[PDB]
């Protein structure tokens, strides 16, 4: 005579919150550039960024994962 | 003379929030630029930004990934 | 004599949230720009913003994935 | 001069909900029963029941009642 | 020089939810009966059950009532 | 010179909520029983149950009642 019960519960969370949350930015300010950069030699790539107000969020994480494997056996 | 029961739960939540979220921006100001380079040898690719506001979100991530397995076996 | 009864349940959640999501934005401002580049050599592509305002969201992730295996066996 | 506008409005809802109302049932059970009654005198009737189960609902109520009365009058 | 301007609304809810209401009975059990009365003498009526499970609603309530009046009168 | 303007507003909610509401019943039991009342002389009326589970609700009340009574005058 046998009686055997599998009754698991997950209720959990699993959670991320990444990058600009939540915020008040009130009246910012900003200001002035110039390049005049000559005669240059550039073997390989240029980047350059010239903004006044530079605002910004880059979020490669945060991914979230959740693995969950149940087994049960009788002879 | 045997029984089995299985019944498992999942109730879980997974999840990802990712990038300028719920923010607020109340008057955000700006401003002025000049660029005057020359005579240049770019042997590659430019890349450039000459923005008075640039706001931005990048997200390459927050992919989430739920994994679940079950068994059960009798001789 | 025997008996096995498979009721297994899922009703998790699994979601993602990516980019610039619920912000408010009040009476954003900007600005003025020049360029004079000159006698130059690009041997490779020119990529280039000259935008007063930009507003950005770039979302190359967000993309969840599941996995759900299921088995039961007699004999 | 006189000007006189009436437009009364009823929008409201009168609703009653009674007796054995979405209720959820599963695998109800039941049982056995003996009666031997003997040399028995009633003067008056018998009123009898010998169910396994009995599931029963009976409403003499939830009867909805509304009244509405209206006027104008002028001299 | 008079203006009467009469529009008043009812928007309420009135509601009764009288008696076994939403519910879950999972799995109920039941048992096993005997009666043997003898030489008996009801001079009035005789009731009687003998289930093994009974479920029961009785509502002689419930029964909701509006009453609504109007008037405007002029001299 | 005269106006008057009459616009009463009623949003409100009378509810009754009365009995067996909601409950979750899971796997309830019950049992076993006997009578032998021998020779018994009645009056007047017998009532008798000889259930194993009883589950019961009886409602009289929950009977809910409005009354709204409006008036407007001019001499």
């Amino acid at each position: 005579s046998v009686q055997i019960v599998y009754k698991p519960v997950d209720l959990s969370k699993v959670t991320s919150k990444c990058g600009s949350l939540g915020n008040i930015h009130h009246k910012p300010g900003g200001g002035q550039v110039e390049v005049k950069s000559e005669k240059l030699d550039f073997k390989d790539r240029v980047q350059s960024k010239i903004g006044s107000l530079d605002n910004i969020t880059h979020v490669p994480g945060g991914g979230n994962k959740k693995i969950e494997t149940h087994k049960l056996t009788f002879r």
